[PDB]
């Protein structure tokens, strides 16, 4: 699924986000606009052996188990699979353990360099929430 990024934000919002260790709903929204694009389905293969997974690009060396990648921690205890659904929760459940695992969203490379900084409001704006 392709989300929209009013529909993302109320979803998000509904699973607890905002203000989630002190990070506004809109950061979450633009993080996963840079990393994914909004889409679920987003996969990328890393040289290294892993694969980030589904609409918040989670990693599987240290997060889920995909079974491929060397030195896997699965800090989430999910199959990365699960991060592929249409439905967001496992992808909620597992950004909200990354962060509680001592990582700000300097996590996401595509949030430090992309939503650190700017106008993160901006992706809630006009939104129904």
């Amino acid at each position: 699924k392709v989300f929209g990024r009013c529909e993302l934000a109320a979803a998000m919002k509904r699973h607890g986000l905002d203000n989630y260790r002190g990070y506004s709903l809109g950061n979450w929204v633009c993080a996963a606009k840079f990393e994914s694009n909004f889409n679920t389905q987003a996969t990328n293969r890393n040289t290294d052996g892993s694969t980030d997974y589904g609409i918040l690009q989670i990693n599987s060396r240290w997060w889920c188990n995909d079974g491929r990648t060397p030195g896997s921690r699965n800090l989430c205890n999910i199959p990365c699979s699960a991060l592929l659904s249409s439905d967001i929760t496992a992808s909620v459940n597992c950004a909200k353990k990354i962060v509680s695992d001592g990582n700000g969203m300097n996590a996401w490379v595509a949030w430090r360099n992309r939503c650190k900084g700017t106008d993160v409001q901006a992706w809630i704006r006009g939104c129904r929430l």
